[PDB]
């Protein structure tokens, strides 16, 4: 059955909750983002109500087959009523239509629900610096002091500059980024850009990329992999034998690989710096692990919930075992003694 956490207290209301059949009471499901563990049990076969951002209503609709009377898709940052109830939708800086939700009682009790996302001081001076949140429905990821990660901004600016310098040293290198569902983007996007190149990918990736809303995105992405020099494969494929494989593929058109691999977090994040990072290499081929996170390190996490300063706390994510939650718990307890809420 649905639990606690996935529902709103006073609405008939869930998030992120499609895996447990008919859910007793819930009048409206919401979607926070297009990641198969939120949508998880959603099909052509739903028929009820869910609301969501444009992009994911177009992922739905073009992915997973949910037919267009039960998509209802709510513009962000606008006050919008659902079922008798004020809502708004925020960015949640996750991956693209990722959404938090803020739930407006009759009670006069406000809401936040962070969906997954990437706390930053931009959310400071949104609409929820315009009252009191009393309950916080918080991602989790990684609530713990070791979890460090350089900005977006560090981590790009090093994929450019690396390949930049690969491709003109050789210019019959092939750059190859991985990826397994959507976000992160940004990395394949602007490695492309600075080569004055489209990005070559797959019919099912393109279809996928073709539905969020992405300025000039004919311009930018191509199904004919021939005419482009960065290439998109999934993640699985990013080692040496996948690699020379996928060289093989291509015809002798190029004669060396570079490739990313957008990681989350890994041990090496507690020594290295981004500028300190060199590439895995075997033979004309090198591997390049970068950690481009769209999760909260520990201390962006941390000033967001010190500002917000919640009355409660509601954990979304490892909260599966006991320990986990009272580890969490603590860190909860020591941030609010220090902020003084
Ligand atoms: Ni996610």
């Amino acid at each position: 059955t649905c639990p606690f956490y996935k529902k709103i207290p006073g609405t008939g209301f869930t998030v992120d909750a499609f895996q447990y059949g008919v859910v007793e009471g819930c009048t409206a499901y919401f979607l926070t983002h297009f990641h198969s563990d939120h949508y998880a049990g959603l099909s052509k076969h739903f028929t009820f109500p869910v609301y969501c951002s444009e992009i994911t209503g177009n992922l739905l609709k073009n992915k997973l087959h949910v037919q267009e009377q039960y998509i209802h898709p709510l513009p962000l940052d606008t006050e919008c009523i659902v079922n008798g109830v004020k809502v708004v939708l925020l960015d949640a800086n996750h991956c693209p239509g990722a959404v938090m939700i803020l739930f407006y009682l009759p009670n006069g009790t406000v809401i936040l629900h962070t969906g997954d996302f990437r706390a930053d001081p931009s959310m400071e001076r949104s609409l929820l610096a315009d009252q009191k949140v009393h309950m916080l429905y918080l991602d989790t990821t990684y609530c713990s002091p070791e979890y460090t990660f350089p900005s977006q901004q560090e981590v790009i600016r090093f994929a450019i500059n690396t390949a930049f310098e690969a491709v003109t040293l050789n210019p019959h290198a092939l750059v190859v980024c991985g990826t397994y569902s959507i976000g992160k983007e940004k990395v394949f996007l602007a490695i492309a850009d600075v080569l004055g190149s489209k990005v070559g990918m797959s019919q099912e990736k393109y279809k996928t990329l073709q539905c969020l809303n992405i300025p000039e995105i004919n311009s930018l992405i191509t199904t004919d992999m021939c005419s482009s020099l960065v290439h998109l494969l999934p993640m699985m494929q990013i080692n040496f034998k996948g690699l020379q494989s996928h060289l093989k593929k291509c015809g002798g058109k190029y004669n060396q690989i570079l490739a990313f691999r957008p990681t989350g977090w890994t041990h090496s994040n507690k020594f290295t710096r981004i500028a300190d990072v060199i590439p895995q290499t075997k033979g004309n081929i090198s591997i390049y692990g970068i950690p481009y996170s769209e999760h909260s390190s520990y201390l962006e996490m941390k000033r967001f919930v010190q500002w917000l300063k919640p009355q409660k706390i509601i954990p979304t994510v490892n909260v599966g075992t006991w320990k986990s939650r009272s580890t969490m718990e603590k860190y909860f307890r020591e941030w609010k003694l220090e902020a003084g809420y």
